[PDB]
């Protein structure tokens, strides 16, 4: 299967061809499959519930991005089936664009859900239900498929996700009509949805100055400033900063040094949202310029394409690494291996 391998410009040879492209794809295919499979076995096999479902969905969306990315890696690894390249780069580029819309929308629905919880706190549970959230999921899956369905009916190229394959990078051409359609009906709406919700959510929060929770890095005790530690002289309504240095963890006795601020779940979702929408921003700028024929650059086409695909890997990393309990799981894991390493070494 022939590939478009523009990196290492003019330095490639019969043994060196498609090496920088192959490391990027093979790493991302691995990091996205592994990174989401860990998240769905730890948290998706008990938070704010509606968001827990949008996050669960975009976990399977991001996993199947990397599962699809097994196609380029195996073609780049000289494994082939007796099927035209024009077809496998047409199907893959469709599947990825759709999955990329499913995750992009999932982050737009979380943003609205958190908007509605904060703006209509009386009505929130009366607007959101287990049937409404379930019909909202399938409408993302239907809408995403239908914005990238024209590619199968001669409207043009819906992205550069298959431009690693030769046929898609030189034979299929993006049409400004099709690109404008996608941008206006998918990229522009989600971007404005998440810009309006997170602007107003932080507009409201900036007035209401809530006191920060802190967790014990050793055992996982949460100092909740609304409760305090009344047994040990700590009045409720005292921030962690105000407790004297003398104070110690009630569950294990470690000092105020061993306590990290518990990050707010909204702020985690704003980070996942800003990383995701910023990692595919270069790719939409290139997608607009090339469709407008103001620019053609296969290297800029490849970097922005895989910089976007990489946000299927950042999603599970921001989510698990912003959570205090997952982190503790890893520190207890290292110790389990260490004490067993001290033990297996007793010989
Ligand atoms: C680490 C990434 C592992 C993948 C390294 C790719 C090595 C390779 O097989 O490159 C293809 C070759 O250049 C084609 O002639
Ligand atoms: C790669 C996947 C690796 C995921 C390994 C998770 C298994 C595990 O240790 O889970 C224990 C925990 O109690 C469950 O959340
Ligand atoms: C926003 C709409 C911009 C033009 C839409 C358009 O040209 O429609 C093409 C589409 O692929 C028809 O199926
Ligand atoms: C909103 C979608 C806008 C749909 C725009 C449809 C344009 C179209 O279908 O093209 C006409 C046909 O090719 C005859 O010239
Ligand atoms: C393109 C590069 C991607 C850089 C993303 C920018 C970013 O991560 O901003 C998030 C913000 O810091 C969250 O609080
Ligand atoms: C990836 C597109 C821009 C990402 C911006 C956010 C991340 C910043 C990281 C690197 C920027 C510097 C690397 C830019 C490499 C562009 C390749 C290029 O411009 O090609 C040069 C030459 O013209 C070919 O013919
Ligand atoms: C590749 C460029 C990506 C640069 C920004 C990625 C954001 C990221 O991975 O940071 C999350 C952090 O690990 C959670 O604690
Ligand atoms: C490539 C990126 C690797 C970063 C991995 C873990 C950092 C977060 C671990 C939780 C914070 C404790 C820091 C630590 O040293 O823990 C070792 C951990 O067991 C190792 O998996
Ligand atoms: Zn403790």
């Amino acid at each position: 299967e022939r590939h478009s391998c523009p990196l290492g410009f003019g330095h490639y040879s019969v043994v060196d061809v498609c090496i920088f492209e192959t490391v990027v794809i093979v790493l991302l295919t691995f990091l996205i499959i592994a990174g989401n499979l860990t998240v769905i076995f730890v948290f998706h096999c008990l938070h704010h519930y509606t968001t827990s479902y949008f996050i669960q969905t975009m976990a399977y969306a991001d996993l199947f991005v990397g599962v699809s990315c097994l196609v380029p890696t195996l073609s780049l690894l000289h494994y082939s089936t007796g099927v035209h390249e024009s077809l496998t780069c047409q199907v893959f580029g469709y599947i990825i664009s759709v999955l990329k819309s499913v995750s992009m929308w999932c982050l737009a629905c979380i943003s609205v859900d958190r908007y509605l919880a904060i703006t209509k706190p009386l009505s929130y549970n009366q607007l959101v239900t287990p049937c409404r959230l379930r019909i909202c999921i399938i409408l993302i899956w239907i809408y995403s498929c239908l914005i990238f369905l024209p590619s199968f009916f001669g409207w043009g190229k819906p992205g550069y996700h298959g431009d690693i394959f030769e046929w898609c990078a030189t034979s299929w051409l993006t049409s400004a009509y099709f690109t404008g359609f996608i941008v206006c009906l998918l990229y522009a709406p989600a971007a404005f949805v998440v810009c309006f919700t997170y602007f107003h959510i932080f507009k409201i929060c900036r007035q209401h100055t809530k006191m920060k929770k802190y967790t014990c890095t050793v055992c996982g005790y949460i100092y909740n400033p609304e409760d305090g530690d009344p047994d040990n002289g700590v009045n409720p309504g005292t921030d962690f900063k105000d407790i004297p240095d003398d104070w110690v963890c009630p569950l294990c006795g470690v000092g105020k040094d061993q306590f990290e601020e518990v990050e707010e779940y909204l702020m985690v979702l704003f980070r996942i949202t800003s990383v995701f929408y910023m990692l595919q921003l270069p790719y939409i700028i290139y997608f607009l310029l090339e469709s407008s024929r103001v620019l053609d650059n296969p290297t800029l086409s490849f970097l922005t394409t895989w910089l976007a695909i990489s946000n299927s890997f950042c999603n599970p990393v921001i989510y698990a690494l912003s959570d205090s309990t997952f982190r503790l799981g890893l520190r207890r894991l290292s110790e389990t291996m260490c004490t067993s390493c001290m033990e297996f070494l007793e010989v």
